[PDB]
């Protein structure tokens, strides 16, 4: 089901709860400019809605830390969080890492990296899991998106065109089921969410995932030697989720000129599960 | 080799020709902006170093054709290039269709589409064909090119790391000998430099292939809905070329919202060879 606007009381969705948990991860990396409105938009649930919330911090080198603090969140380090596993680099390691330092039935995830954030982005997400019958995923969508619009739906489109429909699959703001999430291996770096999205479809069918118009994002946008790395990684995994053999060689950049090579991975970490 | 900076004069290239012929395309949908720069900076070398030039109109509605005539220039029609075979759309089947409207051992694209192009675009594309041993492409390369940097080269990165050494792999500015051209098939729409490229190198491999600084390039950028199409046709044919079966389904847009979806083609025309 695919929703346009969302119309739950929070009092509606704490009802629907059932004994079921709710966690919210914001991970982060350097974020120091925009962290503390993310989490001042999302405390207020909690003790109610949200039974848990913390900040997955990974590696920052800057006040990230210090201003999450200062705004009542617990933040958990990517050591913290799975301590008996040494670190790997990439977005995608903090969100698996984050299921270790959570013990919610639903899982949350909001970038770190959002300016002044809706307060009901979390209410919106969770209403499909909550009052659904078979979600286990809910992605968000918005009102440029390079990225997205030049690689992810357009490969989507080529190897996978029953997932055209799904407006942003590189949202960084989406909940899920623990029991779905801790069943799934994760794709490292910026692979982690064309992954778990493609995962989810092959295993459970379009009927297992919703997606819900959050209205509009604002973002740090981003240089474009980045955004390649990014496009690099979205599409080794999705080749990989497609069967296809990357060649594992990472995208080279030339800045007469000076050249760069930036890592890409082929490893996905296996299912939180077998962590048991 | 790849060139940094030309050298090459005039007439020493007219001199190395020995024989050979020189015909230059300009493939042209709606460029009346333009087009008229484009045409007088290569008119010039005509009947000297450049034995023929002509516009290829891809069916202008506005006064591409007018304004290219009164630049002197020969204006060809995809229906006048080959009339036995109805015409279909897209860029690949104009390039293709002027292999039939020229007859020059060298072939010479450039887009119709740029801003103040240097003079010496031509010359330096042919350097390579005129004065090397058995380079039979030439490709260009300048000083934000958003489909390259996240679909192309990622994907030659992925797909055909060979390649990742091309800087401007989607270059509309190159240079070919009519031998390889006809022997080649020529993907359907955006998708042809890519084809041509990749064609290019696991038939004949990098040796055959070179590049060359042309500066920077002046365009009139461009709208994110047509480079999601442009993206999508340059990703069915680069998977074409890696043995991987493209869905052929279009990319579906949604602009509450309204959905449009864009045509795709998994269709080459032929080597030009096949039509003698």
């Amino acid at each position: 089901t695919t929703w346009h606007r969302p119309g739950w009381t929070i009092g509606e969705l704490e009802a629907a709860k059932a004994g079921r948990t709710i966690s919210v991860v914001l991970p982060a990396l350097n974020e120091e400019a925009t962290i503390e409105s993310v989490i001042d938009s999302i405390s207020p649930l909690v003790d109610g809605l949200v039974d848990e919330l913390i900040v997955l911090d990974s590696g920052s080198t800057d006040d990230t830390e210090i201003r999450a603090i200062a705004s009542g969140a617990r933040v958990v380090s990517r050591e913290q969080a799975l301590p008996e596993v040494p670190v790997r680099p990439g977005k995608g390691e903090a969100l698996w890492r984050s299921l270790a330092a959570t013990s919610g039935d639903i899982v949350v995830f909001i970038d770190s990296d959002l300016i002044n954030p809706h307060p009901l982005f979390v209410p919106w997400l969770v209403g499909p899991l909550l009052t659904g019958e078979g979600i286990q995923l809910v992605k968000s969508f918005y009102r440029g998106g390079r990225v997205t619009e030049l690689v992810a739906r357009p490969l989507l489109a080529a190897l996978r065109p029953e997932l055209g429909c799904v407006l942003q699959p590189l949202s960084g703001e989406y909940a899920a089921s623990r029991e779905l999430l801790t069943s799934l291996p994760f794709a490292p770096g910026y692979g982690v969410e064309i992954g778990l999205l493609i995962d989810t479809f092959d295993r459970l069918g379009l009927d297992a995932i919703a997606q819900v118009n959050l209205g509009v994002r604002a973002h740090r946008n981003r240089p474009l030697d980045e955004l390649g790395a990014m496009s690099r990684q979205v599409i080794a995994t999705l080749l990989s989720r497609c069967g296809i053999p990357d060649s594992g060689v990472g995208l080279t950049q030339f800045l007469d000129y000076t050249r760069h090579t930036w890592p890409v991975s082929l490893v996905d970490r296996p299912p939180m599960k077998v962590m048991r």
